[PDB]
Formats: C-alpha cells, sequence, structure tokens
C-alpha cells in the first residue's frame, strides 16, 4: 500500500478527479456518484470511488500546494490511474474574470518549486493530456457553460503573489493562478498517464454564485472522463 | 515601414503562414494561392499575399532561430496581422516518429534566450492560441492526414543537441524539436494575436541528412494544406 | 476570519505545534491536552487548543509541503501564534541514523520554491528561532530519548529523491529529508516569530514502507512530549 | 554538404566575411571581389568567392540572431573556414557613438541563448581570436577611419531591450548591441578556427552606407593578415 | 607542505581561532597566548601556536573572502586542524545592533561565489558545528557580555551592498554582513570538522568601544574551544 | 582614508601593479623601484610606492580571490589609480602549457561570486582595458619572452576545481585559472580605469606542488618587467 493514499489498487477507478479540498472531495461524491465508498481517510487526503452513469470514478483529495498534489498523483498512478482530472479553485489574474467562471487550463506556467526539482530546473511547458483538454472543452460547449480555455500560473507560495505581480503575469496569458496543475501536467507526461484540469474562479487576486460554478466544473470533468 | 520586414499596411494579410525558409514561402505562395504577390524582400525574408478560396493570406519568411522569427512576428504583427501559424520541419526526438508526420505543436519548451529575454528568465509555458490549435487539429483529422498532438522544444543552439539529451527530453513528452515556436506562442499571448504551428518530422536528431525529399515534401504539402484551411476558420 | 484556517484570533493559543498529519494533530490533542477543543475542520486542516500543565497550547494541521505549511504558519500568525514547533517524520539520508530517532533542526536546507517565492529566488540560510531551537535541544537531552542535532533538507518531489542524491547531500551535513521546516523558518524571521522543529525519523530514503508503526509511535511520542515541555520553556 | 549553407569545401576560401544581411553580402562581393561567384543560396544564406587582392575571399550571410548564425558558422567551419570576420551594423548603447562608427569588438556580452545552450548556463568571456583582434584594430587605424575598440552585447531579442537597459549596460562598459557576436567568438574557441567582429553603428537603441564601406575595407585587409 | 599557509604537521593544534586581519592574529597570539610561535607568514596569512591555560591553540589569519578563508580552512584542516572558530567583525544591518556588540552566528546566508562553487550552485543553509555553537553562546552568557543570537550574510562585493539592500536583509532575519562564515560553516560539515564564528559589530552599512568588543569576542571563543 | 588599504591619495600613483602576495610586492617594489616606500601594510596588504625608469609606480598586494582584490581595487581607484596591471600566477589548464610561460589575458570567464555579486547574476565578458592589453602584448614580444595570448578563468573554490574540469575549460579556450583578473577588468569598466593582466604558470591543475622556485622565479621577473614597461606606455 501507497504511503499517504492508504488504498490498494482494486480500490481505484482509472478515471479520477482531483479536487484540493477533501470537503469538496466529499461533497462531489455524495451529490454525483452512485454508491460512493471512502477509500481513504489516512492524513485527511480523502478519497472516494464510485459510478458515474455505470462507469467507475474516483475522486481524491489532493491538499494544498504541487508538492502535497505530486505525492498524491504518484500513488495515484501506482494504484492503476490512468485519466486524472484536477477540478478546484483559483484566483483571477485580472479584473475582467468573474467569480464562478470556468477555466478549461490549456497549460500552466511553472512558478513552483516540484516542477523544478523533478526538471532539475530545466524549461518546461506543463501542458494536460490533448485528449483530455480537448473532452473538457468540447464537453463545456455542449453543457453550454460560459468558460475560457488558456493558461493558468501554478505558485507555491499563496501570500507572496501581489495583485500587481499578478495582472504582470495577466499580459502573458495568464488567466489565474492556482497551486497544482504544473506538477500533474508534468506528472501526466512522465509517467504516461492523462491529465487535465479545470478551474472555477473564486476571487479575483458570492455563495451561491461560486458554487453553481463548482457545480458546473465538477460536471463538466465527469461528463469528459468519460469521453476518454 | 519596419526595420526588417519593409512592407507597409495593406500588403499583409491578417491571416499569415509563417514557414522558415524563403524558398518554402515562395512555393507555398506559388502553389497554393491565387495572385501571389511579394511585398518584401529585404534581407530576404521573402513575404506573399495572395487569395485562397476567396480568403486573403500572406506566407512570410521568419529566418533560423526564435530570435530571427520573433523580429519578423513583432512586425508583421505591427502591420496588422491577426493570424499567424509556423510551418516548417522538426527533428524527432523518439523513434515513434515516421519522417513525414504530422505534429500539431500544443506548447513549445522553451529552450531558447529570445523567450528568456522577453520573460527576464521567468519560467513559461509557450502555448498556441487554443482555437488555432483546436483548428488545425480538426483539419488534420479532416483531410484525413496522419498526425501527432504534443510538445515540442523551441532550441537555440542546432548542433549542440544530443540523441542521448533528445531521448531523455522524449521521456517528459518533447515529440521533437524545432527553433521558432516558443518565441511565437509568448508572443501571441503577448501581443494578442493568435499563433499556432504544426511541423512535418524531417529527421529523427543525430542524422546527417534529412529523409528522403519525397516522404518529406508530401509530408510539407499536407502541413501546408491543414494551415490554409485552419487559418480560415479563425 | 482566515481562507484556510477558519478560526477566531481567541481560538488560537500564543504556543502552537505544527504537525503534517490531522491524524496526529488529533492525537496530540487528546492525548496530551486538557479541555480539547477543534476549533478548525475546514479543509480537513484540524486544528485544537488546549491547556498543558495549565498553559494555553494550540494543534494544528499543517498539511504536507511548505505551500500548505506556509499558508498555514501566515495564517495562524494573524491569529495571534507567537511560538511555532513543527513536529513531524523525516527521511534519514544518512545509515546513521534510525527509524524512532528524533532530530533537533538547527537548519533546513531550502530545496522547496516556496521559499524561493518569498526571497525571489535569492540565497538564505533557514533557521529556527535562537532561544526554541536551544529548548529543543535542553529538553531533548533531559528526557534522554535518542536524538541527533543538526540539518535536514525541505524538499518539494518526495518522490524525486533517489537514495544515492540523499547520501550526497548527507555529505554536505543534511542528516534526512523532510517538507516543511525551510518555510516556517524563514516565516519565523519574516513574521517576527519564534519557530522550531523536531522530528522524527520514519524510514531511509528510498525506503517503499515506514518502520514498524510501534517504532514510528513511539517516536512521534516523544517528539511531541519534547515539543510541548520546550514551548512552555519559551 | 551541409545542411543549412548547400556548399562544397573547394566553393569556401580560408578567409570568411559574415554579413548578416544577403543584400549586403552580394553588394560586398560585386564591389570588392575580382570574378564574385555565388556558391549557395538555398536558404537566402548567400554566399559568394572571389578574389580580394589576388587572395581568396569568401563572403556568406548567417541570417539574424545566434541560432542562424551558429548553424552558419559550424558548417563554414566543417566546410573549411579558417578566419571568420563578421561584418555588420549595431544599436549604440551610449550616447557617444554616433552614426557610421566603427566598433573593433574585443568581446560580447553574452546575452543570448545559442551561447547558454552550448556552454549548458556556465559563465563565459567571449572574445575573438586574438591575432584578428589585433589586425582589425590596426587596418582600423591604417586606414584612419574613426574606430572604437571595447565590447558589444549580443541579444537574442531585438524589441525587449529598452533605452534604459541599454544606458545600464554601458556603465559596464556595453559600447552597442547586435545579434551575432558572442556565439562566432565562442565557436571560434571550440572549433579552433579564428574569428573577429567589426560592426558600423547604424542606430541609437549616405551616413550608415560609408561606415558599412569602412567596415567592410578594414575587414577585407585585416583577414589577408591572418 | 601546503600551498598557502606554509605550515606542517605539528605546528597546528586542534583548536584554532580565525580572524581575517593578520595584526589581529598577532595581537590575540601575544595578549592571550602563553609561548606563542608564529609557525607561518607565507603571502602574510600570519599563523600562531601557543598555550591557552594549559591548552594548544592556534590563531591563523584568513584574510578577505571566502575564496581566501576556504583556501586556509582546508590546508588547516589537513595540518590537524578539528575545531575552528572564526573571529572577526561585521557590518551591522539593523539599527538595533550597537558597534562593538557580540554576534554569535547562528548560520550565515550564502551570499559568495565560494560556497556555490563547492555547491554546483545547489541551495544550503550554512550551519556552524552545533557543539561550538552552543559552547559560544553559553560562554558569552557565562562571562556577562552582551550578545545577540542569529544569522550574518557572508558577501562577496564589500563595495556593492547598499543600506537599502542591507535594510532589506534585516527584513528575512540578517543581523549583519561579513565575508567568511558561509565557507567555513560549509567546509565543516564536508570535511568533518567542528566550526562556529562569532563577529563584533564595528559599523552599520570608536576605538576602544571596538577593541574591548573585540577582546570580549576573543575570550569568549577561546573558552569556546577548550569547552569543546 | 579607505578602510583596508589606509593610504591617501598622495600615497598611490596612477600606474599600480596588482600582485596577491605581498612578499612579492615587497620583492618587486624592492628589485625595481628606486626609494621605495611603503604606504600600507594594514591587513598585510603591503602597498608600495617608488620610480621605476624616473616614474611613480605603485605595488600594491591585493589578497588572494576576487572579493580581496576587489576591495584592494575600489580603494585604490578612490586613491587615485589610473592603470593597474595584476601580476601573478596561475594553474595551466591545458597540458601545452609549462611552468614559467607567460599568459597576457585578453579576457578572464567569471567564475566567480564577487563579478556576480556586482552584475546581479547577469551575463559578462570581463575583458582588460584594450590599450593596457595591447601594451602587455607588444612589451612581451618585443623583449621576445615565451607567451600567449587569451583567456584564463576567475575562481572562487581554489579546492574544488578538478583537472577533468580543467581540461573541459580548455577546451573553450581557457588557458589557465587564477582567483582575481574578473574583477579588475569589471571594476575598471565600471570605474573607467584602465586594467591589464600579465600571468606566470606556477602549475598545472592537481599538481599538488608548483613548479621549481628557479623555473617559477623567473617567469615572475618577466611577468613583473613587461608589466613595469607596459605600465608607463598609457
Amino acid at each position: 500500500s501507497p504511503i499517504h493514499v492508504r488504498a490498494h489498487p482494486g480500490d481505484v477507478a482509472e478515471r479520477v478527479l482531483l479536487p484540493g479540498d477533501p470537503g469538496r472531495a466529499e461533497w462531489i461524491a455524495k451529490t454525483f456518484l452512485q454508491n460512493p465508498r471512502r477509500y481513504n481517510d489516512h492524513r485527511g487526503l480523502w478519497g472516494y470511488t464510485g459510478l458515474y452513469k455505470g462507469v467507475p470514478v474516483s475522486v481524491q483529495t489532493t491538499g494544498m500546494g504541487t508538492p502535497s498534489a505530486a505525492i498524491v498523483v504518484e500513488e495515484l498512478v501506482r494504484l492503476g490511474a490512468r485519466v486524472l482530472v484536477r477540478v478546484g479553485t483559483a484566483g483571477a489574474a485580472s479584473s475582467d474574470l468573474a467569480p464562478g467562471e470556468l477555466i478549461v487550463a490549456q497549460g500552466a506556467v511553472p512558478l513552483d518549486g516540484t516542477t523544478r526539482q523533478y526538471l532539475e530546473g530545466r524549461p518546461y511547458a506543463p501542458v494536460p493530456d490533448p485528449e483530455v483538454f480537448r473532452a473538457l472543452w468540447r464537453r463545456a460547449e455542449a453543457l453550454g457553460y460560459p468558460h475560457r480555455v488558456g493558461l493558468v500560473a501554478s505558485e507555491d507560495a499563496f501570500y507572496a503573489t501581489t495583485p500587481e505581480e499578478a495582472r504582470a503575469w495577466a499580459r502573458y496569458g495568464v488567466l489565474a493562478f492556482e497551486m497544482e496543475a504544473s506538477a500533474l501536467f508534468l506528472l501526466g507526461r512522465m509517467r504516461g498517464v492523462r491529465t487535465g484540469a479545470i478551474l472555477a474562479v473564486s476571487n479575483r487576486i458570492p455563495p451561491e454564485v461560486l458554487q453553481e460554478g463548482v457545480r458546473r466544473m465538477v460536471e463538466v470533468a465527469l461528463e469528459a472522463v468519460l469521453e476518454v
């Protein structure tokens, strides 16, 4: 059994959603999955496996930051995960992005040290698996949910980035900041698995507004993993 | 008029293909466009504008390397270019890529100093415009041409990269190596234009020569056709 | 109220223990504290406050990695935390360290991107508050549990470090690897609060599994007792 | 035959001038060389060979940027080139440089990614071959053309450098900016050939044409000396 | 015989003080040691050995900067040095430090190229040997000499650092700047020897005020090396 | 008065030789200068001023390493130094260089942290003043002393460089390693003064000891003669 996600291969489905908040993992499992079973609660990394339209799907908590996410992804891959889609929130890098809007991550600027360590400081362009990316985009359109498609930036120091710095990055295509995508994308290529990310804007660097965005994001992710 | 591409607005169309070789730019203009007109020859950066299925389309030589490509892209944008698609050859990093095969660039690892200077050494993920990327992929599928979709790596030193380094990069998703995409993708975001890149594999890293001129030529034709059909969609 | 640790200033004590595992935080609170109350469970970041030998003490989950720990530390300071001692596990880099042994962190090699971001890539020597460090060392000596005093390395990629690399770092003084110390130490100086870290060796770099639960749990108990005794000394 | 400069060893002389612009390569050939002949036009990298005062001299287009120049220099070396002198224009970083003024490059600050890739990010001091440098300086003095001897900076992003940054570099000895010297100098040492660079200030970050003419005359006289 | 410190086995004691100034090395030897002897003067790196309270103790000039200090340390270690304590001055980065005040270095921010070369550019946290560090702190206390315990920054370009930059570093815990500690600490760990550093504030980025500081500093270092 | 070189404007001439070893500075002052006077001995940074062929020349000890040399150069400039030429020894990186052979430094690879700090990590090409460089070269040729003209590398960690790394650098043009030139050259441009460097090979990297004092001493003599002649010509 893996060190942090203490489960066995048979407990995890090939298709996995990756929320950062365990509270959100629980909500997703109970709201969208049939017969959800929590296969792991060790370290608070709540992980569930259930069925969505007859297809097994797991929802695994990653925690915050690429170091935590990388540990979870590495172990999930060992457990048989083949398609992994991060679902979470992100702070808008510019004033034009309103809370609740969806972002299909086309790539992730690696401002984190986890990718840096794996890469030994070499340049890189973290991108999702092309088919998963395409599926997320298509499903968002099919469901008629407004969304943006583009870059996000994965950072390490939540409280270091100033609003001015965020807007500076926006001039380079960065739509929002989060703390997990870059590592997920890198590991997707390193470990030969398919990955993707879709986010809901929670603030610009409204209870029902954000929640509806999260619900849409999850629905899109679930529909997309069934497409691959 | 710009310093290098000495054209005047009106000469350049909103949609532009970006081959690296001027001889290829000429061939593209005469082979696919109706009423091809050369608007620039300064510094050998041959540029043409003609009609493709009734739509204005320019073909502009970028030269080799991101510094050259960046100068050309910057000036084209200043002239009103809106959609720019690089078309060229690339060296396969894996043994899974057969010569003549097409690669729709999903992103470009920035191993070049041009993006580095523009970014002041900061990390970045050079990616094409999502719509252009999608169009290139869809067109390749519609025309039934075999293709791979994924990362390429943009380098500065053509003769520095070894087969060992190439295979190492392939383990991180790099399909092939070329020398212009990263800067094109970065400028696309910086200057607000829609960019993309589609390449034809001309060889494997470490090869003294390029694949058969025939197998490559058919790849170049397909690549160009896909690019043309794509820019019309955006 | 803070974004992640959703508590109110009155909920958190000046003295706080920082385990990485929420299950460990719960065990510490229930095992060592009188009148323990959980003031936060949002994001699974379980935080408790109780009394230890008549002195208020909080136990706050940090999660794994400096990005998570930094968020928790920044918010804890806003909530009134003044003395923060990390208590966690570490993978021995040397063969000299055995599972269950304690390590009082004299400093932390910053192999993480969180300190790097705060420092804008500049060099630094993450070190605990001197008084806290002194108290942890003194208490470890007094209790008599096997321990070492020295450097640890705070890394981001748990699964990237090979046994070969670990041994190389040991030649430079690194006793073990963990994933939070560097950021805590940096923030201690930046925010003007007193920090420290004591760890229990849970394995050797390269091991597929952690040491026997019995061994590991005893090491954890010893480490917490030392930390609790130490925070009362400052 | 090399991949980009599709020439034969017999086509390239031991002494080569390296202009960046093909139109300038042509002008140099037809203006200074006897019986000039073009041995390559592939990829627009026009290369010519002719006689200068009875000595064979080639004029090869490098294109813009160190990546393009490195490809050209690597191939020229494989073709037998022994002495390579870059001739081109530069953007003055300092105010004391007037348009048309000549600069004999003593060294080149490597702000480019090509030298960075060859060096794997390690520090370096790109310098020309001692003898070629000495000859360029001496010839510029003989012909009596106003010149300066010092550092230039080779960059990748033509449109990224601001006047403020240029002025900052000038405080460290940078006289002007260009985009090829660093890689040429590095390859000179790496490949065992003699390189040098002389430039004509075309701007501040027939005036320029005369500078170009003087620049070329100096280079031709200098390569004959080595 | 070593290349720079041209001494031989038998000239250097296991316990060594490392002043940067040769004039100070001389003063220390004549002032605190019995039957002092200068075993080296080559390159001005004056080195002496004598007895302090019956214990052999060497006083070796390091010169200025980590490159010079690394050379001296490497050679001293080869000659038998096992406990090395740097004694010297530093420029206060903060406004709370008064000239002559003592600083027991808990660690040294590596802003130098010597440590960088040895480490091949990798991150590091230069710290003294814990026992020596502890001894210096304890002796300063026992002797009742006012002292501060914390970080110093080891730099290469004495004249490049501005008061503004110094103040910035102070906000990160840097008490003062000097030019030798980082390399001493790194080599201590690399060569398996015990090192430490105690400094007297000489300025901020009075003769007897500083001299008394220097005297207290040396006395503390001497007592500390006998303690380990 | 400067902090380290405790002298005053009057003690130092416009022309200065910069040996690293104070014992060599003394030997030079007494062997080539007339009416030599030592104006500083603080920190063992022995500095003398006398007349060479009726011209005032100073000989100032720099110490070892760019940090020490940088301090000395900065203060010398404040004291009125206008032409400064380093004279010292170097470890051959190549196998073709023989102990005692001279090297006129055309440039210095900056592998040191001093220039890095001054430059804030930016790339640079440390070079001497062109006229001083020319003077040294011409003088060496005139006197007919065997010499080489080219790059040296200025390093910080004398004991870190291996023969293997030295040989690798030789393939990129590095003739020998030393520890001061890069900073001297950089400050020359920064402070607007004329600098240069001429060295005598004292050993080949990897050698436990230097070459015979005889062979080496003669090299040192020629080097100083060349340097002294040169400074009087600019």
